[PDB]
């Protein structure tokens, strides 16, 4: 599955593929862009089958419903929603276009990389654990981005030797997605990514 979107401030591409032969995807995503801001999230439910999907889908629904809140607040709602569920790893990104500012919060192994034309990268390390409903050691990042910056959020089904280099080389989200095709073919898991190129 691919979805492409564009407005004055961002071009995005979402890609999602189930593990081959698997009908029920355990990953979820949400994305909404308007003229002022972007919110997106990617989640990977623990375990297998419908129960993994239940966990990541609940995150998708909460991010959509609570999009207006700070990422810190949204991720806490998501944690609380994981009580009595499988749990999920998840990352949430909000971007304010006029300010060229982003805010990012994550628990678990969903990765985020933002590359700026100047060579500046933001590539935070994963926080261990997962959203479980138990207390978390949350870490939020707020930073400015420069025009031309490109980013990816991806689940652990995407196995790529050097993702920063793909963001640097590719000049559009389509080019970057095409350069990743050879790694999507070798997946052993559900694979979801969101690419963006910021004006
Ligand atoms: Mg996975």
């Amino acid at each position: 599955m691919i979805q492409v979107e564009e407005n004055e401030h961002i071009q995005t591409l979402v890609y999602q593929l189930n593990k081959e032969g698997k009908s029920i995807c355990g990953d979820s995503f949400f994305m909404k862009a308007d003229d002022k801001e972007l919110i997106c999230a990617v989640a990977d439910g623990l375990g297998s089958g419908s129960l993994a999907n239940e966990s990541s889908a609940a995150i998708k629904d909460l991010v959509e419903n609570y999009a207006s809140e700070d990422v810190e607040s949204i991720i806490e709602r998501c944690n609380q929603a994981m009580k009595n569920k499988r749990g999920a790893t998840a990352s949430i990104l909000k971007i304010n276009f006029e300010q060229r500012q982003f805010t990012y919060c994550s628990v678990g192994n969903v990765r985020f990389i933002l590359h700026s034309p100047s060579g500046e990268s933001f590539y935070p390390l994963p926080i261990s654990g997962y959203l479980s409903g138990k207390p978390q050691k949350y870490k939020t990042h707020t930073a400015t981005y420069e025009k031309g910056s490109k980013f990816i959020i991806h689940t652990d089904g995407l196995n790529v030797p050097d993702i920063r280099s793909h963001l640097k080389k590719g000049q559009s989200v389509e080019e970057i997605s095409n350069s990743l095709k050879m790694y999507t073919t070798s997946r052993k898991d559900d694979l979801t990514y969101i690419l963006g190129q910021l004006s």
